[PDB]
RNA sequence: GAUUCGACGGGGACUUCGGUCCUCGGACGCGGGUUCGAUUCCCGC
């Protein structure tokens, strides 16, 4: 019924966020990316973070791995696609509890990439 | 093998206007075009 493939999961980050809520992706990519994505290329969630803008969902800091495709910023700040009443839920969230979102994973599902993201806490330690 | 569930942009529908939707574009090097329909066909970079 939904056949999905591992791209990339964020280990930096289940040890120290306490998962909250789990959302799924959506992502503007740019050509380039989705084959360099294919092609196997190298994905890091490094100081990778979430924002929302103008309504919007922006993923901020997630490093892909350009291809000989002839340009293409690594970091790009990406759009989610995430329905708005998903964004004005998080938004609210962020603020009334000082909550954060981050990405949990990127991943194919019907050769369509998406990330997978959560509205997390800190964990004390 | 419709198809980013969604955001955004373009069209459009119903509404006590607060709502509720449809559809088209877009991510498979970059711009097109063929076709009902094309990451896989065609035409330049």
């Amino acid at each position: 019924s939904d056949k999905i493939i591992p791209i990339a999961e964020n280990k930096e980050a289940k040890a120290k966020y306490d998962i909250l809520e789990t959302y799924e992706a959506g992502i503007v990519l740019k050509g380039s990316e989705v084959k360099s994505l294919r092609e196997k290329g190298t994905v890091s969630f490094k100081d990778s973070f979430v924002r929302i803008e103008n309504g919007e969902a922006w993923l901020y800091n997630l490093y892909i791995a350009p291809y000989k495709h002839a340009n293409h910023d690594p970091l790009r700040k990406r759009k989610l696609l995430l329905h708005k009443r998903e964004i004005m839920r998080l938004y609210g969230k962020v603020q009334e509890k000082g909550y954060t979102i981050i990405p949990l994973k990127l991943y194919w599902k019907n050769n369509k990439v998406k990330v997978l993201i959560a509205l997390a806490k800190g964990k004390k330690l």
